[PDB]
């Protein structure tokens, strides 16, 4: 697996939240979500990365117009992240399209760039059924250009990210732009749609995000429907005009059919062996790109939940993926219920993890009490490597085999290490010490 990397070089190993669907509703784009909140976060979890979501009718309230106080608000949280260490991956979030899409339902595009051309949009029993609303369609058909009637929607779409990028682009806390959630391709399904339409808007809006921020890793995902359930993607390579190597990663979800006993549970299970398959396929096809698990998720008060959970993360740590779990928002699927209480979720996350080695990591385990480590080497990196470990396991000092300790911090909970880069592949242990 190929991994992104920090300032120093150093691969990152990424596990957060998505924060946060409250986002999507918000007058001011922000989700109900407070620094106190990310305290609590980081303390209990000790997690290093965000898919942080914004939204296009907040960047482009008007036609060519780009709202730079809503960019404030955004970097004023962005730097809550930076404070304590996180990276952060900025999410162009939409479900079915709009707000705009009744007189509330959808979220993302802007009321002006929502074409429904009168079409309908009845009430359905659940959220994803408004997806495929005459009205819905349409207003997708329109942006991808499907009609002939709208080739300046995924024009003004492109330059909106760059509005985005040229105020991150020097940010030292982002990482990745997510550039669509979840592409949705009205009348067009599959490869037609994915190699068509997609892979151009991510063509024309990567050119232009790099007009002004050259290093953020610009991130691709495929159609959700299908894909989501373990399908193939038909998405093409993405060029990168970067000087110097390419900076795509692929951004696909996981959200298995049956979602955990039984049947169910075989079902699930064969779920992620083949959206692993197609998943490392298609990082392939984009150029033997990083991944990131975009969004996973359930509630877990299901029984069979945790070993769910813990099989996405054994599976995501085995392909060098990172992870931003569905969602940091109140109730049963997030870490804590609406009154603070944590979920299931703490525990089973609240784990040793490297967060950025100084090399690539060939493998690694780690339970409440151990972590192991191997780093194939490289010379060319100074910073140590930065590993988290929970003060449950940990309470005192560590014991390390294969590593010099340079620092343990146990404020912040993170361990750096020095480890040789002439004597081949190095496998560091840590454990408490005695
Ligand atoms: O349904 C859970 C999530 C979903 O959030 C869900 O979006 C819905 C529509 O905005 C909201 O009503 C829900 O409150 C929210 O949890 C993500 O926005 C989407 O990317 C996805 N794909 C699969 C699952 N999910
Ligand atoms: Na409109
Ligand atoms: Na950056």
């Amino acid at each position: 697996p190929s991994y992104l990397k920090d300032d120093d070089g150093r691969s990152l190993i990424l596990r957060g939240f998505n924060t946060a669907s409250s986002a999507k509703s918000a007058p001011d784009g922000m989700p109900q979500f407070t620094e106190a909140d990310l305290a609590r976060e980081y303390a209990d979890m000790g997690t290093n990365f965000v898919r942080f979501l914004i939204s296009w009718r907040s960047v482009e309230p008007a036609p060519g117009v780009y709202d730079q106080q809503y960019l404030d608000r955004v970097e004023d949280r962005v730097g809550w992240y930076a404070e304590r260490g996180y990276k952060v991956m900025l999410d162009m979030h939409q479900d079915v399209y709009s707000g705009a899409i009744t007189p509330a339902i959808g979220n993302g595009a802007p009321a002006w760039a929502t074409y429904m051309d009168g079409l309908p949009v009845e009430p359905q029993p659940r959220w994803e059924l408004y997806y495929i609303q005459p009205g819905v369609m349409r207003a997708f058909d329109n942006f991808w250009n499907t009609t002939g009637k709208h080739p300046e929607l995924v024009e003004h779409y492109a330059k909106a990210w760059r509005a985005v990028a040229d105020r991150f682009a020097d940010n030292d806390a982002v990482v990745a732009y997510d550039l669509m959630n979840e592409p949705f391709g009205g009348s067009l399904q599959g490869p037609a749609f994915e190699a068509g339409p997609l892979a151009a808007m991510y063509q024309r809006t990567t050119d232009a995000i790099r007009q002004v921020d050259q290093d953020t890793w610009v991130c691709v995902a495929p159609q959700a429907i299908g894909v989501n359930q373990g399908l193939p993607s038909g998405l093409t390579k993405i060029d990168d005009p970067r000087a110097g190597q390419q900076r795509i990663a692929y951004c696909p979800h996981l959200y298995p059919l049956p979602l955990h006993e039984g049947l169910a549970r075989t079902l699930t299970d064969v779920t992620i062996d083949a959206w692993r398959a197609n998943t490392a396929h298609t990082a392939r096809v984009l150029g033997d790109v990083p991944i990131i698990l975009g969004e996973f998720g359930l509630d877990t008060t299901l029984p069979g939940a945790r070993d769910y959970i813990e099989r996405v993360y054994g599976t995501a740590r085995e392909m060098g993926a990172g992870v931003s779990y569905w969602s940091s928002d109140p109730g049963p699927w997030g870490p804590y219920l609406p009154d603070g209480t944590q979920t299931l979720l703490v525990d089973t996350l609240n784990k040793p993890y490297p967060r950025a080695v100084a090399g690539t990591p060939t493998e690694w385990s780690s339970t409440s009490d151990r972590l192991q480590l191997t780093i194939e080497p490289d010379a060319a990196i100074t910073a140590p490597t930065e590993i988290y470990l929970p003060e449950a396991g940990f309470p005192g000092d560590v014991h390390v085999e294969g590593a010099d300790v340079v620092g343990w911090d146990r404020q912040s909970r993170l361990l750096t290490v020095r480890t040789p880069a002439d004597s081949g592949n190095v496998t560091v242990t840590v454990t408490p010490a005695a």
